[PDB]
RNA sequence: AAAAAAAAU
């Protein structure tokens, strides 16, 4: 549990294809970079203020300290120069005025750019050197723009509603590769809060055309409170505050302790205070106040604006993200041009600071040779046992039937849509069309539903389900019908998955009224596996050597709340196909990325594997999603030990080979076809299966990019896979082929997906757990015994 | 919730 293995070899499988990546080569001098520390006092100022301080400090002290040198600054403590200041070592104390800060500057170290060069060729990486470069490259944009993490944004106009807005910008990061340093540049866009009076913000949040009223009900108040809680407001009557809460009382009645001349404190209303103190009679005294700072300062809504440049963290409404998707989605050729325009306007080679440090960035995207891997054949069952060949990451189930399809003889219908809109004719039409398709799918639904009724309310689910379970023996499935978003789906699943242990397939009302063969076919895919059926398997002989001996495939992922706990989910294969997965899920610490109870979860799965296959896996392949590079050493430490602990806990001399692989979908590397002949679809993306493990990947470690999916919309994100550990000593080809084939085992669609099925299943499990969430939390997530032997999360 | 992809005082 320590050091990632070196890259074993380079992949050679698949046909070559010319690509270009949004990585721009950096010509970097072999000099030393000089590193100074900065103690600014006070030391809690926002990074922007620190940058203003440093900026003025440099100019004000030109004659005696900085001269013609252009230093760069990281926003906090670290300042760099391309030439050593006349400091030598001894600390100096300074003053700066916007009002008055005390800055001390003290030489710490020499960042060797030569040490970086040799790390790039081999021997064998100074992180602080990479960081020094990053500080240099983003010094200028950090002042001209609004940095968010590693990106930069500005306002243009592009409303999303609810007080939210779209800001366009770009990601920027310096990355090591073999022989070279790379500048990663990609276009980006995120949600920002519109800068406007809080009054208007209230209208957009509560759907008012005009504010012109009467006190908010308890409902309107908590909606608005949730929206503005934690946001920054400024006063119209230049002061900034933090909104910590919205008062229950209106301004005319909300009071606070006010100390008079005698020293005695009395309660005074916010309305009365703003009248005496500011000659201001409140326009809307019936509206509540923003409680700011910390506990008794209150602000009326009409004297506050939402501070500009506030990024939106909270979950977007389904309509908000939609227009965001639409306004941000661009084809691969389109995105490539925007990056070119960005390089041209960023104009790095004329930036004063990178010129100062003698850095040169190339304005041509890096040429990369990729390899398009051959997809696995998909074996089906039924009469003819047809073999499907994915073309452009897609196949279908025409003239084909399930590997093992479940014959349905007993099933029920629970319509929670009103008979008014979902008529008896609809149900009968839906039922008839569903059965025809299912027949063809190799999952024959014989007999009309044993039961079919209507209902309303989440409170009606269990007694209705208690009913069905007790009276209909052999009951396999309850198809539930819902009208749009509604909290009964969560209730249907909670009762179905955790309490009674019954397979339930929810379906929208609209997909019942108007049925299509493709929709029904996709509905049958989920139904079959939820009854323990097997839709299809990888062509057995079209499999890598890893399947020679008992192996279990794990998919782990932790999802964080939109306070509320995080949810860790780990799934594991239960056969040799591999097809069926058992799920383990835990609630854990809010925003804790590491799976705390991993050892226990892995053990459970290992047992389940042994009871299903009567074999102990000789290898454990672990696909870990949702981990940033800055957390590798930490996650690799506890988690590799955790799964190794599970094996020891099982049996003393049980030591299966573990391959620890992190899967990353959240990065900003893009791959584009050099030949226009290689573009696929209207989106013009790279084909399903192109693999990159050269030039732009890690100089020493085992990592590769694999775009396993076909780009339908926008620009494809090629999934990144970084091997943190590998007892099994995989070759580059066999691993890359393995994860690619695993992307063809996702049962919800006849498509190759962007990440391997176990990783995708892990996501679904943790997210199903969210709906299960309506010490007792750990129980509202614990799932019935009979459902476990099914992929209920499918 | 048929489904993948896509922004993310
Ligand atoms: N029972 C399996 C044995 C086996 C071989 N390789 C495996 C990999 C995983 C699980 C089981 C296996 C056959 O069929
Ligand atoms: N305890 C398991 C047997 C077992 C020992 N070591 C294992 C490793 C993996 C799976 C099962 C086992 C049964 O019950």
């Amino acid at each position: 549990a320590f050091k990632p293995p070196p890259r074993p070899d380079f992949g050679t499988s698949g046909r070559t294809i010319k690509l270009q990546a949004n990585f721009f080569e950096m010509d970097i001098p072999k000099i030393d970079i000089y590193h100074y520390e900065l103690d600014i006092k006070p030391e809690k100022c926002p990074r922007r203020v620190n940058r203003e301080i440093v900026e003025h400090m440099v100019q004000h002290f030109k004659t005696q300290i900085f001269g013609d040198r252009k230093p760069v600054f990281d926003g906090r403590k670290n300042l760099y120069t391309a030439m050593p200041l006349p400091i030598g070592r001894d600390k100096v104390e300074l003053e700066v005025t916007l009002r008055i800060f005390k800055v001390s500057i003290k030489w710490v170290s020499c960042v060797s750019l030569q040490a970086l060069h040799d790390a790039l060729s081999g021997r064998l990486v100074p992180f602080e050197t990479i960081q020094a470069l990053d500080v240099v490259m983003r010094h200028l944009p950090s002042m001209r723009y609004t940095p968010v993490g590693r990106s930069f944004f500005t306002a243009s106009s592009n409303p999303l509603g609810g007080g939210r807005e779209v800001w366009f910008g770009f990601h920027q990061s310096v990355r090591p590769s073999l022989w070279k340093m790379m500048l990663n540049i990609d276009v980006s866009a995120t949600a920002f809060y519109k800068a406007q009076p809080v009054i208007e913000f209230v209208c957009e949040v509560l759907d008012f055309k005009s504010i012109e009223q009467k006190p908010l009900t308890d409902s309107q108040r908590v909606k608005f409170t949730k929206e503005i809680k934690g946001l920054k407001v400024e006063i119209t009557h230049k002061r900034k505050y933090r909104v910590c809460n919205v008062t229950r009382r209106p301004a005319s009645h909300q009071t606070f302790p006010l100390q008079q001349e005698s020293g005695q404190t009395v309660e005074c209303t916010v309305a009365q205070y703003f009248k005496d103190r500011h000659k201001l009679v409140l326009r809307y005294p019936h509206l509540p106040c923003l409680q700011v700072g910390q506990e008794h300062t209150y602000l009326p809504l009409e004297v506050c604006n939402i501070v500009a440049g506030q990024r939106c963290i909270k979950k977007l409404t389904d309509n908000q993200t939609s227009t965001m998707i639409r306004a941000t989605a661009r084809s691969a050729p389109d995105r490539q041009e925007e990056i070119s325009k960005l390089m041209r306007s960023a104009d790095f080679n004329t930036d004063p600071y990178v010129r100062e440090f003698g850095i040169m960035v190339k304005d041509e995207m890096t040429d990369v040779t990729g390899r398009v891997l051959q997809p696995p054949s998909i074996l089906y069952g039924g009469r003819n046992k047809a073999i499907a060949t994915p073309v452009q990451g897609v196949w279908d189930m025409r003239n084909k039937q399930f590997h093992t399809g479940i014959e349905i003889k007993v099933w029920a219908i629970a319509c929670f849509a009103p008979q008014r809109q979902c008529t008896e004719v609809h149900l009968k039409s839906f039922t008839e069309q569903l059965r025809k398709i299912s027949r063809d799918a190799g999952m024959p639904i014989q007999g009309q539903p044993c039961f079919c009724k209507y209902a309303q309310g989440a409170d009606s689910v269990e007694p209705m389900f208690r009913h069905l379970k007790n009276t209909y023996a052999g009951l396999q499935l309850v198809v539930v019908i819902l009208p749009g978003k509604t909290p009964v789906y969560a209730e249907v699943k909670r009762v179905g998955d955790t309490v009674l242990g019954m397979a339930t397939q929810c379906v929208q009302m609209k997909n019942v009224q108007r049925t299509t063969p493709q929709t029904l076919s996709n509905l049958c895919l989920k139904i079959n596996v939820k009854l323990g059926g097997v839709n299809n398997i990888l062509l057995p002989q079209g499999r890598p050597p890893v399947f020679q001996q008992p192996v279990i495939f794990l998919g782990a992922d932790v999802t964080h709340p939109p306070k509320k706990p995080s949810i860790a989910a780990v799934v594991g294969s239960m056969d040799a196909h591999p097809n069926r997965y058992c799920a383990t899920v835990r609630v854990q610490q809010h925003r804790q990325e590491i799976i705390q109870d991993l050892a226990a979860m892995v053990r459970e799965l290992l047992i389940q594997f042994y009871k299903s296959t009567r074999f102990k896996p000789t290898r454990i392949i672990f696909y870990r999603d949702g981990v940033s590079e800055g957390q590798f050493q930490q996650v690799l430490h506890h988690e590799l030990l955790a799964i190794r602990e599970a094996c020891i806990k099982l049996e003393k001399d049980y030591q299966p080979g573990i391959t620890f692989i992190v899967v990353q979908k959240r990065h900003h590397t893009r791959l584009f076809c050099t030949d226009k002949n290689e573009r696929v679809g209207k989106s013009g993306n790279i084909p399903a299966g192109t693999t990159v493990d050269t030039k732009i990947t890690h100089p020493t470690e085992f990592d590769f990019y694999l775009c396993s999916h076909a780009g339908i919309q926008g620009t494809s994100r090629p999934s990144h896979y970084h091997v943190l550990w590998d007892d099994n000593r995989f070759s580059s080809d066999e691993l890359q082929i393995l994860t690619y084939q695993l992307c063809h085992t996702y049962v919800r669609c006849t498509r190759s997906v962007s990440i391997p099925a176990p990783a995708y299943y892990a996501h679904l499990v943790a997210f199903r757990a969210r709906y299960h969430l309506v010490q007792a939390l750990a129980k509202a997530v614990q799932v019935h015994q009979d459902t476990l032997r099914t992929m209920y999360f499918a």
